[PDB]
């Protein structure tokens, strides 16, 4: 069961990648049992990272694990292959990307071809990034079965859909995206990618190791509480108050998310420390 | 009245953008009756286009016409400001944007910062570019009272919401961007943005002009036309298209789009030719 | 251009429907130039009403007028089949029903069979009720090419989406139901079939007839105020606010909905009335 | 974990209700471990179901348990309050139903009320059944902990949202309504009110006995054939393929749907049969 984290991107004040905070965030993330790690995903800001800013993150990481898999999507195919051509270059686990997103009403053989043409030129094995919410096309498992898809990270609240998956591409691995669903992907599902690892992965590998010891009730207790959490950060924008909760939860600081991702004012970082405080308590009570 | 047109983005067989097609196009369309040019647009390929091509395109443009509306969105704010100050350098409409795009689930106060800081340091009138359907997310009145907006193209097929943009906030602009509400958009709002300007010009001024003169029914029977041009088109992928028809309707080559937004293959391209032949000859016969 | 009435049903504080009320409501309408009644639609709780009820209706408005447009829907076909063999003794314009609703996922071939049926028993014209949002199915032109029908209700915010029937389906009536179109409707569709001519029909006959008279910036401007009224009807419940306004604007009582569609309170009513009030004198000092 | 049957209504041919069929079904369903029956939910036709209908089933079904849950949903309050005065004279396990529907934008408070009156008459525990995809309203905590619920059947694909019931309405019991979803409700919630009980009880019996003895891996296996079953349904109507499948699987005769909810025809009947005799020679070889 693989707990894979969509590791955030640390930006500075003037909005820069900050390699350095990258290289301590993912240390302490794999130390405290997160398997792998998916760069560039929405988590990491991908759509918002230049080109460039995609591969210095890869090679930054590349530095602390070979447990990567590299997000590489772009409204430009050539970028991406760019990328990609760059990618198989290293000793990685996988390229991954999203389909395209923004364009409304694009053919289905258009998001078949862009992966097509993915697959064509790259060397690593092909991770598909299914976000409905954000890319607005869910990508079904008819263009799939051309493709070699080794993974699939299914951003989506319908289990049953992430389930069809393992059943129409059989050997494909499947990893749910969503935090409020952790528990139900440990007990049906590969893994999970899900962003609240950045700040808690603890807790999300205490819910495997319980689950492996026939503990669900102790596993299920911890999603109650992980839930709780994702309503509160709603308000504030989850992947705005990841980088105050990293800081929060493990001791160190991992900058700023870069506008139209607005950081949390200090009044509004106060506003959530506050409120989840209780759950804090509860949290390093059933796990430490 | 104002007869808007997105202006498409001319791209080369490597995807280089084309600036001499596009100011060719660029004059046959005002030469036409095209009012004025929204440039880098969704027709225009705006989120698929660097800050350099963004730029690039404003500044062919600038060597037709001064009527351009400059959209520089992006999801990384710092590119955003960096076109805006260049384009505070320039003659021109104003600058526009959407609002912040992908990623899901954003607070409503991102939305309103992010155009706040646009209009803190823009000295060009501001227009809000308004397509739900694309970003995710509507902007309401709400956060535009504050703004110094001087139009909202809006991109919806509710025209009621469209006319609610004109009754909350007097003195705006607002011109609709459906190509299937062109008619209407001309009887009640201050103008259209509308991607078959590309092809149609001719068509969409003559129903501007025989709504001057109170021929209704002309304008309206033009309007089928469109209409049923769009139902043909959405099969093919509509920006594709344009790309195909300039050419068929114009007599000039404007290349091809750029992949994911994929060029229509010559079976497709002649399966579209042969499938609005029939609309052409009866548009051809009422406009000329 | 027709302005049909959706009239409501007045129910007195029990629930009974108040027959008396109904036939002097109707009476006013068709004085102040109501085309025809639209009987158990929408705005008449149509689905909330009993068999009897729909039939009781009908027999009411039949001593007071011949245009009446009859809908029968429910889920139980033989129910409306036996509405429809009542109506096929009666000299009324034509019997309709919107499409099944409440149960999701239905096939499209239900909705095309329930609608054969209406048509293989009907002796009279038929019209096709089309309310996506209420019903959850969208009647596409497929389904009506094999049918006889002679007109079509579309309560839908895109235009085009009504204006598409026109095209596909050459010598039908094609009326749309939204108030806050209904000046758009009156330049391009047969007319409307509108709520608000509950309570204010000699705006909407004033907009048909200035129109009709070439002056669209006072039919706009009309437009304008009763797109304001929607806005302020929806806090309180729109068909709940219009018996309240039926009373306020005509001067008779028309009684009270019946629960789940509940009344507005002695509190909302006087609320309702207060926002509303600057609205009606610019109304009234439009409209005579 | 709970076993809860949505148990269908059957029908002769002339759409009138054979409680002999209805008798004989539920007795083979709590003989084969259903916990409890279900009575006029949406696989029971509920909202297709006249006030008299839905009380005939309910005595039909007190002649054979007294574990009934009696759902008394309709668009006319009075109807559900003469419904519940039934039944509080009756000895069963509490009454429900699912929200106003078909009526668009009605006010939240309006959802209130409906379910206070209920409960100021209702001598019987309350269930809610929330089905946001039939009814268009989705009933949040807020207004349930203002209610003394005693539990919730909620018919949705986010699992999620079925746990937070269970979080902010503490000692309220939990089910879900999906079967392609049942494993996971096993393994959180306090059961399952899924409408495949109907035709396959032993095999939904089995998944929840594998639980309890800790066997997940043979109960997800079931549940893939289960999702299976779901793909194949949907083709043929969901609610219209079980009434084929009852007789098919039990080996009784549970007669036909009523339209607009169709029936099957001779040839669609063989179609479904041929399609699913894969999945249920699995099932029978996983089943005793
Ligand atoms: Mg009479
Ligand atoms: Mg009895």
């Amino acid at each position: 069961m693989e707990i894979i984290s969509p590791i955030i991107t640390p930006f500075d004040k003037q909005g820069k990648v900050n390699v350095d905070a990258l290289k301590t965030h993912a240390k302490n993330l794999l130390e405290k049992g997160i398997d792998a790690i998916f760069v560039n995903g929405t988590t990491g800001l991908g759509p918002a990272l230049s080109k460039d800013e995609k591969r210095q993150n890869l090679n930054a990481l590349y530095d602390v694990t070979h447990k990567l898999i590299f997000q590489v999507g772009s409204l430009n195919l050539n970028d991406v292959m760019e990328l990609v051509k760059f990618s198989n270059e290293m000793d990685i686990l996988g390229v991954s990307s999203h389909s395209p997103y923004y364009f409304p009403r694009l053919p289905e053989k258009f998001l078949a071809k862009y992966y097509e043409e993915i697959a064509r030129i790259s060397s690593h094995s092909l991770y598909i990034y299914n976000y409905p919410a954000a890319t607005g096309y869910d990508i079904p498992p008819s263009i799939l079965k051309s493709l070699p898809v080794k993974g699939i990270k299914d951003t989506n609240q319908d289990l049953a859909h992430s389930l069809e998956y393992k059943l129409n591409l059989p050997g494909v691995k499947v990893y749910n995206g969503s935090n409020t669903l952790i528990y139900y992907s440990l007990l049906s599902l590969d893994g999970v990618v899900a962003s609240f690892t950045n700040f808690i992965p603890e807790v999300i590998v205490k819910q495997r190791d319980l689950i492996k010891q026939g503990k669900l009730d102790d596993a299920l207790r911890l999603q109650e509480l992980i839930n709780r959490l994702a309503d509160i950060l709603r308000k504030y924008g989850s992947i705005s108050a990841i980088y105050v909760l990293v800081n929060e939860f493990q001791g160190y600081d991992v900058g700023y998310p870069r506008p139209p991702i607005f950081p949390l004012t200090d009044e509004e970082a106060l506003s959530l420390k506050r409120e989840i405080e209780p759950l804090k308590r509860k949290i390093q009570e059933l796990v430490h």
